[PDB]
DNA sequence: TAACAGTGGCCTTATTAAATGACTTCTCCATGATCTAC
């Protein structure tokens, strides 16, 4: 397999491109095939830039922990209420909370998720392709996940400052930090 | 040897709390189709 398939399965050595290549099992493979359904895609805006004067081009990928297909099959579902404009976050525990923004806290059940968000940014400006830089495990409980709801719930949403056939998206900092 | 040990009234009035411009520049790609030599 290669990179496409397993993110971060590069060959580190060309010269080798027939042996050292990361190998799996054919079902394996059919589920590598099938992983970016789940998998849930952010823009990273970086704030030394100002957003209009570039526009963001860092990915952020929320790769979940599965407990159970029918748990995260329904997450999967249920993040297909959020907005666009939620998607742009500042930081990559944003991203990775927002994953898991909309799950139903039951005070009864002891609640406990996992998730890892994976950077996909351009070393250079003239960069063809975007390259992996950092990965982040974010394990989040009932505290953190309520806390996190408060937040969004009382600060300040994402404006949409709409200009020439461009939607620049203004995240909000102070969410992105906290 | 004594009796005093200051009685008053004020404790800043203005005014201005920065003016500019810069907020990185390069490079190091990965991978498969094809060319080619043994």
């Amino acid at each position: 397999i290669t990179s496409w398939l397993y993110l971060g399965g590069i060959v580190r050595h060309a010269r080798t491109q027939n042996t050292t290549k990361l190998e799996e099992k054919p079902e394996y493979a059919l589920a590598l095939l099938f992983v970016p359904v789940v998998c849930h895609y952010c823009l990273l805006h970086i704030p030394s830039e100002d957003l209009k004067e570039r526009k963001p081009h860092r990915y952020l990928v929320v790769i979940p922990e599965i407990k159970d297909f029918e748990d995260a099959s329904q997450r999967r579902w249920r993040l297909q209420q959020l907005e666009t404009k939620q998607f742009h976050v500042s930081s990559l525990g944003e991203a990775g909370l927002l994953y898991y923004s909309l799950d139903d806290i039951q005070p009864e059940v002891a609640y406990y998720q996992a998730c890892q968000v994976w950077l996909y940014e351009k070393t250079n400006k003239a960069s063809r392709q975007r390259t992996l830089m950092s990965i982040e495990e974010i394990k989040i409980d009932k505290n953190i996940l309520i806390t996190y709801q408060q937040v969004q719930k009382y600060f300040k949403t994402n404006y949409q400052i709409i200009k020439y056939k461009q939607i620049f998206i203004k995240v909000n900092p102070i969410r992105s930090l906290i």
